[PDB]
Order: structure tokens, then C-alpha cells, then sequence
């Protein structure tokens, strides 16, 4: 796995994604597996951030969805195709990412990269 695994190599170089929020708010954010396959780094603009906050465990995440399978996802991101976007819902109270690759291979890469680690 990891070095010999495709979707994980391209997770470990790290993807620009966009995260959707609402019609407007839809905004570049990079994403990167570290090496521990652990925690993923992910870029905030949050007024109070720091790098701890910029962490978060593959521990906290339920499952990864694939398409428009959100109500954010499903409301703002119709213009966007069924293999380009996906979701990673959490544990606790850290809200679900909806995001929206450049590239279906890059959707494939992170759903089937974290589904990978998962499980
Ligand atoms: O609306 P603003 O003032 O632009 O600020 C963003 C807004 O609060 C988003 O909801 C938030 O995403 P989450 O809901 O996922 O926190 C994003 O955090 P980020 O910068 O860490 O993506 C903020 O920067």
C-alpha cells in the first residue's frame, strides 16, 4: 500500500480542491496526506487559525461519498459532473467537506485513496 498504492501516492503530493459552502462560496483548498497516513494537513483562511487546527485525523471521518450524495453537494454543485465531486462526513461535530476535484482521476484518488485507509 502507500508507496505501491496509485490513489495513495497522489494523496501524499497533496491535490488543490475546491471546498463548497454555499452558491457563492466555493474556494480553492489544499489537501495533502501526510506520510503517518494518519492526518491529512488542509489549508484554512479561518481568522483564529494555527496549525494544529490545520490537522485532521482519518480517526474523526464516518465514510467518504462519492457524487452529489450531500444536501450542500446537491444544492450547490448541480454545474459540477457526478465523478467530480465527493464528500468526507466526521465523527464528531467537524462539519462535512463537500469538495470538487479538478479531475475525476483526482475525485478517484481521494475516494478511493481515504476509503483505502479507512479501512
Ligand atoms: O465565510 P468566510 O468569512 O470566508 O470564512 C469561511 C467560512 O466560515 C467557511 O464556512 C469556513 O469553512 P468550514 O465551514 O469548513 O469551516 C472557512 O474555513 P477555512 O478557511 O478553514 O476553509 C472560512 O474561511
Amino acid at each position: 500500500g502507500l508507496q505501491d498504492d496509485p490513489d495513495l501516492q497522489a494523496l501524499l503530493k497533496g491535490s488543490q480542491l475546491l471546498k463548497v459552502k454555499s452558491s457563492s462560496w466555493r474556494r480553492e483548498r489544499f489537501y495533502k496526506l501526510q506520510e503517518d497516513c494518519k492526518t491529512i494537513w488542509q489549508e484554512s483562511r479561518k481568522v483564529m487559525r494555527s496549525p494544529e487546527s490545520q490537522l485532521f485525523s482519518i480517526e474523526d471521518i464516518q465514510e467518504v461519498r462519492m457524487g452529489h450524495r450531500t444536501e450542500g453537494l446537491e444544492k450547490f454543485a448541480r454545474d459540477i459532473p457526478e465523478d467530480r465531486c465527493f464528500s468526507i462526513v466526521f465523527k464528531d461535530q467537524r462539519n462535512t467537506l463537500d469538495l470538487i476535484a479538478p479531475s475525476p482521476a483526482d475525485a478517484q484518488h481521494w475516494v478511493q485513496g481515504l476509503r483505502k485507509i479507512i479501512h
